[PDB]
């Protein structure tokens, strides 16, 4: 066929029940993730092609960057709880990978402050059980699929995108193949 299991995607031989429809994992320490977000704009092009009645989910992971990796998973929970993902994603990626000015939880906090989140509001969220449970969700979703690498995308808890099987000569063509593959898997 044109889309073949083991080529543009793989099937999980243990499917995950009740999973989010489109579920993407990343790390602010992850070099391809930086490309995916700032250069390729994957999440965004996928969304533009998804049918509707299908919502998109993105989670941070712990297994890169040790202690700071964990802080970032908690900060991303704060971002989700406050609905400020689209204001902190770029400065967090650049702070970790470009300027390398993020070295502590306080440095992560500064990014939110600079993005206009008030200090008390950030700290309140950081310490809240709603954020604790949101951290728990991120961990559980990753555990459910035995996640050992990012970037990663899963459709309906049964299919895993396989970008290694796509031409990268042209960055735009790669992105559409990626997005079109997600749509195909979505309609399966």
């Amino acid at each position: 066929a044109q889309y073949e299991d083991g080529k543009q995607y793989t099937t999980l031989e243990k499917p995950v029940a009740g999973a989010p429809q489109v579920l993407e994992f990343f790390s602010f320490f992850c070099p391809h993730c930086y490309q995916f977000e700032e250069v390729l704009h994957i999440s965004d092009n996928v969304k533009k092609k998804l049918p509707e009645g299908v919502k998109m989910t993105k989670y941070h992971v712990n297994f890169m960057g040790g202690d700071l990796g964990k802080d970032l998973t908690q900060a991303w929970a704060v971002a989700m709880a406050l609905g400020v993902e689209d204001k902190v994603t770029v400065p967090l990626f650049e702070g970790v990978q470009k300027t390398q000015t993020i070295r502590s939880a306080s440095d992560i906090r500064d990014v939110f402050i600079n993005a206009g989140i008030k200090g008390e509001e950030y700290d309140a969220a950081w310490n809240s059980f709603v954020v604790k449970s949101l951290v728990a969700q991120q961990e559980k979703a990753a555990a459910d699929v035995q996640l050992r690498g990012v970037p990663a995308m899963f459709v309906n808890g049964k299919y895993q995108l396989n970008p290694q099987g796509m031409d990268t000569s042209n960055m735009d063509v790669f992105v559409q193949q990626y997005a079109d593959t997600v749509k195909y898997l979505s309609e399966k």
